[PDB]
């Protein structure tokens, strides 16, 4: 029942990068998108943290947001 | 728990599942043709969606279109 | 207290597909409507998504889309 | 949980409960005659509803009609 | 829980309840005359709602009329 | 738990509770007159209500009358 | 839980609080003179509240008036 | 858990607490000056409040006025 | 659990916990100067707050504004 | 759980956590320099926050502004 | 659980993570060059967050800017 973002990419790869719950903080995983790609990711057990690198259209509960490449 | 709505506008639109847990990668892909709807959750085994190919997409936070 | 799809088929022949909730993903159902027939479905236990092959109007909490034949 | 009204607009209208669980087959239809109003629980035993015949039906998502 | 509210708009109204559980069958059927209004709750014992005769009924997704 | 709120718009009128459980019959009759209000709960051993007599009602659905 | 607020608009205003549980019967009855409010629960003991004289009272429902 | 704000409008306002329980007396009355304002919650102690004297009061449902 | 927000207005403000439980009295008074702000729950032990002095306060049923003797 | 985002709108801004139970003291100050921003939340060892020095405060309530 | 999203509108900006419990201290600082977004909850160890650097940030209040340096 976590909250999700969506990711939407407006250029080849644009990379989201989920950050480590805990007490430790590091990247776990990148997952890379193309253009046109969406990926909606939920904060997870694993993930209290999320990095957006690369050019994309965002959405979360608190609006919409874009990253710049 | 939520879920995403995903209209296929072409054929073979891929929607993907993520698995849950310290790790990632894809444990499952739903082919759409033209037309089809998928209606998918969140779910103990998939905590990422990733949709490729031409889709209209639902979700809480509104409206949003892949392009294939 | 799960959340729930409406399916109203247009044609003939639509299918509602159950897909399995868990570590597998298969159809484990597919429910035929004729034309003009409902079919009110919950997320549960045993169905974690839901395909809607052919003509239909479908409502969901976030709103109306139509699946094409 | 969540609950939908239907409400007959000719008589033979058929309100079906399919069942909860890994099988999935119809375990009771209850017959609505023109103008009667069914509000009919989802539950432990009825995880999808389906309505045949004519009648004007409200959800959470709205209004929605079936056509016989 | 949830709950219905019926009022009849005529003599012998029936507001009829169904069992929950793995079978179905009427388990009481309340009759109102006209004028009369019952609020009805989903409960343990009744997981669905019939109403016969002509009534203004109201739910949380709105108001409906049986005939 | 929801209540329903009543005021008597004539004297005599009657708030009825009916049984919670496998039982169903009236196990109180509030009588209120003219102008009186009653502000009355869903419990454990009421799950039901019915109001006879002429009345002015609120519940969460809006307001509604009932007639003598 | 819910509470409802009464102002009484007059003097004597009965505010009383009927028991929950199987039996229904008067536990209390609180007095408000002219002017005072009164801002009171649905409780463990109370699980529907009369008012008897003139006041303006507020509940989840919106406003109503009860009159002497 | 809710609360109901006070503000007195003048000297000597009292609010007072009605115990929770099967027992319904006063237990504690909080004294505001004018200008004073006092913000209140209903809590395993107190399960009824009353206003006496001159004071703007807000509530979830809305704003009230008491007079002395 | 729900809180107030207090702005002191002028100096010498208290915001006063009250205790929680069958026993009502000042546990705490806390000084506020002019143009502080104090965001205060209610909690455990603070079941009613008071406040003296010139301030604005806002709380989820909106502002109201305390003035000292 | 609830928080308060603090823009600090010169150098110096003192965000400061009082321990929550039954003693009141502060635990914790957090400066901020001109431009920076501290979004907290309550805890289970902070039950109330004070700002000193010039400041634009969010909260679920609205804007406030603390001033030096 | 809530969280903020931090857009970067200059290099270098920091995020930092302030440890929940008795203890308070910087456990973690993410920085974003300009462009990136980070979306960071409150978590178990983390119960404040800070931003440094002139940054667009989203909350459930609403939209706030920190100002760089
Ligand atoms: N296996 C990851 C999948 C994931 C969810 N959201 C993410 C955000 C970024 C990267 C990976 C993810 C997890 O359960 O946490
Ligand atoms: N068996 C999968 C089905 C599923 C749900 N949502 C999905 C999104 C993409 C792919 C598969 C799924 C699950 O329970 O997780
Ligand atoms: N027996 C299936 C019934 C069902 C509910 N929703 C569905 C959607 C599609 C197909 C079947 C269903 C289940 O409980 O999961
Ligand atoms: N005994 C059935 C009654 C029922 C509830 N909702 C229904 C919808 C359709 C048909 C029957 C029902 C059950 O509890 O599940
Ligand atoms: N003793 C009754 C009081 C009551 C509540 N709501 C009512 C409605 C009608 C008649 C009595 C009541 C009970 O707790 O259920
Ligand atoms: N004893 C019944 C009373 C009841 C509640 N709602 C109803 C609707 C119709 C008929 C009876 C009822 C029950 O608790 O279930
Ligand atoms: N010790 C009292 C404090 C209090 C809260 N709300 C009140 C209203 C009126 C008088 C006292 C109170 C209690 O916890 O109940
Ligand atoms: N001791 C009573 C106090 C009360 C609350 N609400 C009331 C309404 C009417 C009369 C008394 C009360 C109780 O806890 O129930
Ligand atoms: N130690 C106090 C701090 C506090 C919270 N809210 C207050 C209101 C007024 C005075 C003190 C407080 C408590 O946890 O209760
Ligand atoms: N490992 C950190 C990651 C994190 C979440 N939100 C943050 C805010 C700032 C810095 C780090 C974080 C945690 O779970 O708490
Ligand atoms: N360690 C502190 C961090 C903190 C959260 N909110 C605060 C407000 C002010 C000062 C410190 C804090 C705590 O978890 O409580």
């Amino acid at each position: 029942n976590s909250d999700f973002v969506v990711i939407k990419a407006l250029e080849d790869g644009v990379n989201v990068i989920g950050l480590t719950r805990g007490a430790d903080t590091r990247f776990h995983h990148s997952e890379k998108l193309d253009k046109g790609e969406v990926l909606i990711a939920q904060f997870t057990e694993h993930t209290s943290a999320i990095k957006v690198r690369g050019k994309a259209y965002i959405q979360t509960r608190h609006g919409v947001i874009e990253s710049e490449g």
